[PDB]
DNA sequence: CATTAGA
DNA sequence: TCTAATG
């Protein structure tokens, strides 16, 4: 957590190098697993050949550790933080649409700077202009200020257009959090459960609300279970506009909604424990169900929930509200 | 790890 | 169909 770090934090600069800049997957892939490993070590490593004693430890990378350990620092790791072009890989990748293998499609266009993204809009498909467009707006963090008028307007529509409708916005929003990063609604109807073939427009429908009064200003994509687009505050009374937020929106079985409420709602480590707790407990869960366990080494069988507090009970334990989520 | 674009 | 990109 603090005895590993450099050593760890250096190995996965050098991972993530490999599989952007470069494509290899694999090198990127053992600079990882070992990136890991020497994080578990509980010691200080005071060496290559201390390191080396480890799985996925290999030569090359033990030989890094020295020259880390030994000189404050990494000539490759000095050698890729300049170079522009892997540089310029780094940057384009933010733009939302983009990801390595176009972002070094566009490099050795020549495409390096946000200018160059605009001259070429031409190049870019509709995801990627709208990340182009909203380049500020989607970096900047989302005040809960601001999430909570806007998890209220999203609950009047979809109550407005159907009243069968339940909604949430799941995540950090919902455990609390100060700011978030774009809103995740969890979206189910009882119309709406496992097997039941579909009705796409319980979808659309709301989409359409949403976007009929001025919500959601653009779209990024639109499935029949998976909206993902761009929200915006009514700027009040002018001066003030709000910034583009993203905004996603998917539809559930009604049969799935709880776990997989549970689930969004985390937090990564509050999930795993909970996880990790109901595998003793005489369990399972993950992103949709909790089927009991049968000796023979597995088991299947969904069993009912009607609300987050049945996951719970199930695995016999406390109830945490999402404010405590936290692990 | 699954859903959507797009070519 | 595959292949990228997002969460
Ligand atoms: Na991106
Ligand atoms: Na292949």
């Amino acid at each position: 957590e603090t005895l590993n770090g450099g050593i760890t934090d250096m190995l996965t600069e050098l991972a993530n190098f490999e599989k952007n800049v470069s494509q290899a997957i694999h090198k990127y892939n053992a600079y990882r697993k070992a990136a890991s490993v020497i994080a578990k070590y509980p010691h200080k490593i005071k060496s290559g050949a201390e390191a080396k004693k480890l799985p996925g430890v290999g030569t090359k990378i033990a030989e890094k550790i020295d020259e880390f350990l030994a000189t404050g620092k990494l000539r490759k790791l000095e050698k890729i933080r300049q170079d522009d072009t892997s540089s310029s890989i780094n940057f384009l990748t933010r733009v939302s649409g983009i990801g390595p293998s176009a972002a070094r499609k566009f490099v050795d266009e020549g495409i390096k700077t946000l200018e160059d993204l605009r001259k070429n809009e031409d190049k870019l498909n509709h995801h990627q202009r709208i990340g182009l467009k909203y380049f500020g707006d989607f970096e900047k963090r989302i005040p809960r200020e601001e999430m909570l008028q806007m998890q209220d307007i999203v609950l009047n529509e979809v109550k407005k257009v159907d009243s069968e409708y339940i909604a949430t916005v799941c995540g950090s929003f919902r455990r609390g959090a100060e700011s978030s990063g774009d809103m995740d609604v969890l979206l189910t109807h009882p119309s709406f459960t496992s097997e039941s073939t579909k009705q796409p427009k319980l979808l659309h429908q709301v989409v359409e609300q949403l976007q009929k009064v001025h919500f959601i200003t653009d779209t990024l994509s639109k499935g029949e279970t998976k909206f993902m687009g761009v929200c915006q505050l009514p700027s009040k009374n002018d001066e003030k506009e709000y910034p583009h937020r993203r905004i996603d929106i998917r539809l559930i079985p009604k049969d799935q909604y709880y776990c997989g409420v549970l689930y969004f709602t985390g937090s990564d480590i509050f999930n795993k424990n909970m996880r990790a707790h109901a595998l003793e407990k005489g369990f399972t869960i993950n992103e949709y169900t909790i089927r009991p366990l049968g000796v023979t080494g597995v088991a299947g069988e969904p069993l009912p929930v009607d609300s987050e507090k049945d996951i719970f009970d199930y695995i016999q334990w406390k109830y945490r509200e999402p404010k405590d989520r936290s692990e």
